[PDB]
C-alpha cells in the first residue's frame, strides 16, 4: 500500500466527467477540471490539458498521468509550506501518505488551517489529533473518507484501507 494506491481507493477511477463532494468537474483519480457550473468550460479545460479533444472521454493511461501530475503537485505544496513542511518531515512513511492524501482533498491552505491538528500530529501526539481532527468541517463533510485518513494518522497502519 502506499499513497498511490490509497488516493485510488479514496477517489476512485472515473474515464468520463464527474462530480466531486463540492459538486465540481473532475475526471480520472480525482482531478478538478473546473468550479464554473459549465460543463463545457469542464470540457475546454480536460481538452487543453490532455491536448485532443476528448469529448469528455479519457483513456486509463492519461488518467493515470494526471494522478502522477497532481501527487507530486501536492508534496510540492507540502515541501513549499511552512506550516506543512516540518510536519511531513516528523511524520513516517504511512502517516505522511496520510498528509498528502489530505493535500490532494482539500488544497495546501485548507490543511494548514488545522492549526492544532498539525501541531499535535508534529508531537505525535496521535489520539489526541484523532480525536481533534474528528470534529472539523472536513470530518462532518467527508466522514467516510476521513475515518479512513484519521485511522492511518492514529495508527500508522494501512489497516482502514484493507
Amino acid at each position: 500500500m502506499n499513497i498511490f494506491e490509497m488516493l485510488r481507493i479514496d477517489e476512485g477511477l472515473r474515464l468520463k466527467i464527474y462530480k466531486d463532494t463540492e459538486g465540481y468537474y473532475t475526471i480520472g483519480i480525482g482531478h478538478l477540471l473546473t468550479k464554473s457550473p459549465s460543463l463545457n468550460a469542464a470540457k475546454f479545460e480536460l481538452d487543453k490539458a490532455i491536448g485532443r479533444n476528448t469529448n469528455g472521454v479519457i483513456t486509463k493511461d492519461e488518467a493515470e498521468k494526471l494522478f502522477n501530475q497532481d501527487v507530486d503537485a501536492a508534496v510540492r505544496g507540502i515541501l513549499r509550506n511552512a506550516k506543512l513542511k516540518p510536519v511531513y518531515d516528523s511524520l513516517d512513511a504511512v502517516r505522511r501518505a496520510a498528509l498528502i492524501n489530505m493535500v490532494f482533498q482539500m488544497g495546501e491552505t485548507g490543511v494548514a488551517g488545522f492549526t492544532n491538528s498539525l501541531r499535535m500530529l508534529q508531537q505525535k501526539r496521535w489520539d489526541e489529533a484523532a480525536v481533534n481532527l474528528a470534529k472539523s468541517r472536513w470530518y462532518n463533510q467527508t466522514p467516510n473518507r476521513a475515518k479512513r485518513v484519521i485511522t492511518t494518522f492514529r495508527t500508522g497502519t494501512w489497516d482502514a484501507y484493507k
